[PDB]
């Protein structure tokens, strides 16, 4: 099964007559090895470090909120914690819910934001990162269709990799000192064909908001960024709707190609937008790749079974057109002991190596 | 004479069938009044403050260099001082020329650069600045020909004014984290017609250079910028040649229009490039405006007399096609005492008011 | 002033070469007289009846919420009350804010919704209502441009009036048993030219939501409707964004005409959308009519002064192109005593009579 999938992926990627896009999750930064430790500990690591930062004392309001979410949500998420904190802040919640912190909830959320900014403020070491290989593949061959990249992370690894290898791109912000969010050019869609596009679905650490004019602008990491929200803010001083509209418009392009890397399909809004776009345009294709086993993603199974034009692949099994298949009998492991048939090519490092081989 | 000149300027500016460009010098920032003091004291003010920073002690090497330049150059310039310092640094000049500072010349030039960065790092107060009026005039009417702006200053006032009023522009740098200097798109000249262009002839304070790859990039003001040179650097890690080539190419466009504001025509390279472009394309026009009297600019007189398609205007007299004329008898001053016929409309504030009136 | 305004309104309404639209507020239902009492007591009447339903006892949580809003909002609104209740419900707010009702807030909001449904569930008596006259005017002359109607109310008076007089229309829902919200046909915009359109900005009482599929559908009034929200719900299982997008797209049509009836311009979102649409397309016109005096609407004055293509009219004065004018000296009142110059033609009954006269 590996040979056929590799051949078809090579054939579809070699052709320049179809648009290409990617989805970037925490799996891509976590795949980088540094001092035998992950570069970014992902959402789970950030939640564990956030919990350990304030200690195990139950008197802290953070632990009370965590256990309150545990009562409702079996596995709380830092995104959910931030959403709940902002929801509490949106109203004068001075009651028993915030009895421990009558007004220190703002201080707690500011501290959380500062910790996030400090922990995610790193840089790519050297030129051996998979991002450099991706950029080299992108700029190796000129394509008539622009290549866009979608990411839900906060780190600027992709931007640094693209700018190091001389890859022009447009992120929606135009300017030098305080780049503002221009709207007209986004829907004009008349950029030069050699330019690429990078859309920040969940925002970035360098985005800031000014309350004097209530306007957003892209700058440099300062003491507290106002656009750290995981898609939870006010109405449209909010570019999330524009990004979702652009994603939907891309999904409507004929013969669209999209690849998900490191995404666990655990976001309801992204999943529903992808499903609606796939249903609206049957020609759209999704070559989803999961580093973990298929059994851990029931939502991925449901999405694959719901639409016949979603070729989902995993480490063990795959779903190609509403039918589930397993690994064919092949000598995947040379050792006789534990002959596990695992698709190790789904890793970010293996994907980067495959893309580099395709480019050369 | 005022009425005819105003009418012809209004007619030529109202038409959208010809390209428009501007030249920005220290006159534009010096025209802004703040606390009854100039916002930027211009080159002369910077030289005086630089001299006063180290005091009047002759033992300092800076005063020795100043007097050495005085022996040759009757009026030393901070640009000339920087050029001389860089020329000394380019060779192991450990002799009597640098006897006072055997190796402290680097420290002296770093201190000068830091002082320049600190003194020119300001922001536009309010929205009443002439730059806001210029941006409003630019974005008021959509034009089939893009409007470019040329500046030799280091401050980012124009960028802030353009971004505040939602004016997209292209400055040659593309990127988000560390925008690199893309070359191909500059000569492609296939940008959208609604976009504007801002070219930095003398560089900017936010430009930086990395010696690991010897590459330039536009970022944010850090402790010491490597592109503070007034057009005095190495060979082409130098975008000055590209900017001059773009200016020359603009001068070759049919029916080109260009306006100089605050320029004293004291740069040999800019003057020779303008003269060559005007000679190559007779259709090019230069509506030079000087805030000072005509008698103080002999180079302007020579340039105006050398070419018949350069309509030079001053505070007292003007040269329209190699002939010099004076102010016609008109009641310019209501008071009988001192009936000086001065063209007060040449000031930056008056120019901004005129442009605002034209826009409305 | 009355004659010129009437003549220009007749001329613009007689022409069939421009699109026509209307905005319907509580003023239209309140203008119907029944038993010498208003048919619908509008937002203020609904708030008074809601307050009187639970009595003056301070122990009730509803009065506590009302006084809490009074501390912040000088004049609480039932829409604001519903928004605050839903905001409290969105999080486990079991604290002092909901100390009186630890879990009875759901019962309180269900009771409020049931009371709203019961009070707004009426029918048009006879055929003498102004809605019948509006429908007769609409269907009297075939027009090349479809006539759309926008309403923020919950009653179905317009639907009944249109269906009684055999006026086909499209409201976004397609189906017979459980009409679903079709999306594609909304943006297709290829409906027959004789069809009309009625968009529900604030929803309707017959809309329902199923949580099994989390899907909305238009049906019949049942025991509790899930789409009673005054534009306050979850993300896009929400058609409000589609309605706003359609309104904005209509505002972009050349030579667009729009009339506001009974609207007090007290909604920030509607006002900002209208302002943005008017600024984007200068050809758009807004013939706003207010039954009350101009002095009670400061937001209307600000909107009229902000844009030069908004002809606002009131009972006493008017603003035609950023300038405010008063009533010209005319014998508006025959009686000498109290010669008040009031534009009585701005009433809904008078407007219906004028439209009927224009039709015949």
């Amino acid at each position: 099964d590996t040979t056929q999938q590799l051949s078809l992926l090579k054939h579809v990627l070699s052709e320049d007559k179809r648009p290409i896009a990617f989805i970037i999750a925490a799996g891509c930064p976590v795949s980088i090895r540094h001092n035998d430790a992950p570069l970014i500990p992902d959402v789970a690591g950030l939640t564990r470090k956030i919990s350990d930062s304030f200690g195990g004392n139950p008197d802290s309001l953070l632990m009370k909120i965590i256990q309150n979410l545990k009562t409702t949500i079996p596995n709380p998420t830092i995104e959910d914690i931030l959403s709940y904190i902002r929801l509490l802040q949106q109203i004068p919640m001075s009651g028993k819910i915030h009895d421990v912190e009558n007004s220190v909830i703002n201080a707690l959320e500011e501290s959380i934001c500062e910790l996030i900014e400090e922990e995610v403020n790193v840089d790519l070491p050297g030129n051996a990162t998979p991002y450099h290989k991706i950029a080299a593949w992108i700029n190796s061959i000129n394509r008539e269709h622009q290549v866009e990249i979608f990411t839900t992370n906060y780190d600027l690894l992709m931007e640094q990799a693209l700018e190091e290898l001389n890859v022009p791109y447009f992120d929606g912000f135009v300017g030098s000192k305080r780049a503002f969010f221009d709207i007209r050019t986004i829907e004009e869609n008349k950029l030069p064909s050699r330019w690429s596009k990078l859309w920040k679905l969940h925002g970035s650490i360098n985005w800031q908001l000014d309350k004097q004019t209530q306007t957003i602008w892209r700058g440099t990491p300062s003491k507290g960024c106002s656009l750290i929200h995981p898609s939870h803010l006010k109405y449209d001083k909010m570019p999330y709707l524009v990004m979702m509209d652009q994603l939907k418009l891309f999904l409507n392009q004929p013969s669209a190609i999209l690849i998900t890397c490191g995404y666990s399909y655990k976001d309801q809004h992204i999943n529903e937008v992808l499903s609606q776009g796939l249903q609206t345009n049957p020609n759209a294709l999704i070559y989803g790749l999961q580093y973990d086993v298929l059994e851990n993603y029931q939502e991925a199974k449901d999405m694959a079974l719901k639409r016949s034009n979603l070729i989902l692949l995993a480490k063990d099994r795959a779903i190609i057109g509403k039918k589930e298949g397993e690994w064919k009998p092949d000598p995947q492991s040379s050792q006789d002991n534990d002959p596990l048939l695992f698709f190790k090519l789904g890793d970010f490092q293996h994907l980067a190596s495959f893309l580099e081989e395709i480019s050369q």
